[PDB]
């Protein structure tokens, strides 16, 4: 089955979904017309399939503008490695760009 979470909802809905995850979360804010986003989107499913302990959440900024804007996203693709910490979300790493190698390195380092 498709392991990628294709998120649709409000900023609060996004925060709650992140807090539902059992472990590490990667949130990818993207647009469909963005080249780096497209190239990252082609390889994310493979990374997700190999790392079922990590929740991969994709947030299309055009359909979830309020969520993205409220999360503080400007440039894309905007990546955030986060984890639930009590009733709060801890951010472990964040960056803009299709840095596949950093994505992989962050996954390996965090677990």
């Amino acid at each position: 089955s498709d392991p990628i979470v294709h998120f649709n909802g409000t900023h609060e809905a996004l925060l709650n979904r992140i807090k539902e995850a059992p472990g590490l979360v990667l949130v990818d804010f993207f647009a469909t017309w963005c080249g780096p986003c497209q190239r990252l989107g082609q390889i994310l499913p493979s990374i997700a399939e190999a790392n079922k302990d990590v929740t991969f959440i994709k947030v299309d900024v055009d359909k979830n503008g309020n969520a993205a804007d409220a999360y503080g996203v400007s440039s894309i693709p905007a990546l955030f490695f986060v984890k639930k910490e009590g009733n709060e979300i801890k951010t472990l790493d964040q960056f803009v760009g299709a840095d596949v190698s950093r994505i992989k390195a962050d996954i390996e380092k965090f677990k």
